[PDB]
Order: structure tokens, then C-alpha cells, then sequence
């Protein structure tokens, strides 16, 4: 996978609600959400406030759980 | 500091040939470094491409040397 999908998949989840409360345009989060336009860094900083334990795993696609950098997956299967 | 700034950084050191190596165009990527244009998840792909270790800074300006993640002032301190 791109940057862009595995950070399309969080875009894809998120709502309004955190979008505003960490700060991030909403109407321009649907577009990228939809594939209209590409993920910036704006996109990425908004994800990484959100969920700074998938830093890692935007940026790369790999994870390191010994540094608490996780993924979706990763900590679905671990509950 | 955004993963912009940090982004633009690495940008700002890298010419021509580890861009088409990792396979990025240059006319895009110089218009990236000079400001003219958002860094997207294309230039972080080129970027973790070339700088593994940066992948975990770049995104959340944060470094965890325990996995191999570092920065460029943490590697030239380290020297």
C-alpha cells in the first residue's frame, strides 16, 4: 500500500466531530476521503493528532509496537 | 514544527538522482522544496524511500531510536 491509502482508510472513519476538534477543514477531508484530491500533510497531521500511534504506520506502512506504533489492524487483532 | 516543515527539509537535500531512483518526478518535487506547492503523500513515499529511518519524524516530528527511528539533527549528533 501508498501513505495515501492507509491514510484514506482512517480518513474513511473519522467524522466532523474529531476533524474540528483537531482542527482540520472538514469539506476538504471528504474530498481526499473520497479520492477527489490527494492526501497532504494537513491530512497527516490532522491523522497523527488523531491517532499518533499510527505515525509510523502512515508514513510507512510498518508498524513497531515497542515504541506503543501500532496499526488499525494490529490493535483490532490485540483486544 | 508540521510534517511540511520536516518534509521540506529533506527535500530541500535530496537532487535528481535519489528522486528517479526512488522513482518521484523532480519537476514536482522542486516545486515542493521551493513552497509553490503542498508536500502530498507522493514526496513522504520518495522521503521514506530514501530515509527509512525518518518515516516515524517525518510524519509525527517525534523519534524512537529504540526501532531505528531517528532524525537528521539526532543522526549528525550521533556522529
Amino acid at each position: 500500500s501508498t501513505p495515501a491509502d492507509r491514510a484514506r482508510l482512517l480518513i474513511k472513519k473519522i467524522g466532523p466531530k474529531k476533524v474540528s476538534l483537531h482542527g482540520g477543514d472538514y469539506e476538504r477531508w471528504k474530498s481526499v476521503s473520497k479520492g477527489a484530491i490527494r492526501v497532504s500533510t494537513e491530512e497527516i497531521d490532522v491523522l497523527v493528532k488523531i491517532f499518533p500511534n499510527y505515525a509510523l504506520w502512515i508514513a510507512s506502512g510498518s508498524i513497531a509496537p515497542e515504541v506503543g506504533q501500532t496499526s488499525p489492524d494490529y490493535d483490532e487483532a490485540n483486544l
